[PDB]
């Protein structure tokens, strides 16, 4: 299992704009186009980043080039930021791909503010981390996803994926 997998499990694929979790328009891998309610600002968004006239929708080899393209910001995008760049550094490589999976999900600033778990995963403190990461707005709103992450980040394993 890798990165790529996982978070084709958690995210789903869809060739049309979709409305997210929190109501944001969104299209193939969790690509989020626009947090802005119009679907007209999204279409334009989608055109845009796809480089052609899509009338909202895309196909299969679209959503996987975005999806590539996502993930590698997410990497660069922890490793150039001072607060998570040393939590990745001392993880092993499936909690990597869990801490890579969170910033996808929610941009490397919603992921450095948790603080406090950040450091407990350094510490290598599995146990004590998962309980503070299920204490936030994260897990209260996708319970299930915010499960499977933080069971990876705790085991080190790809079980809770191993299922789905």
């Amino acid at each position: 299992m890798n990165i790529f997998e996982m978070l084709r499990i958690d995210e789903g694929l869809r060739l049309k704009i979709y409305k997210d979790t929190e109501g944001y328009y969104t299209i193939g891998i969790g690509h989020l186009l626009t947090k802005s309610p119009s679907l007209n600002a999204a279409k334009s968004e989608l055109d845009k980043a796809i480089g052609r006239n899509c009338n909202g929708v895309i196909t299969k080899d679209e959503a996987e080039k975005l999806f590539n393209q996502d993930v590698d910001a997410a990497v660069r995008g922890i490793l150039r930021n001072a607060k998570l760049k040393p939590v990745y550094d001392s993880l092993d490589a499936v909690r990597r791909c869990a801490l890579i999976n969170m910033v996808f999900q929610m941009g490397e600033t919603g992921v450095a503010g948790f603080t406090n778990s950040l450091e407990m995963l350094q510490q290598k403190r599995w146990d004590e981390a998962a309980v503070n990461l299920a204490k936030s707005r994260w897990y209260n709103q996708t319970p299930n996803r915010a499960k499977r992450v933080i069971t990876t980040f705790r085991t080190g394993t790809w079980d809770a994926y191993k299922n789905l």
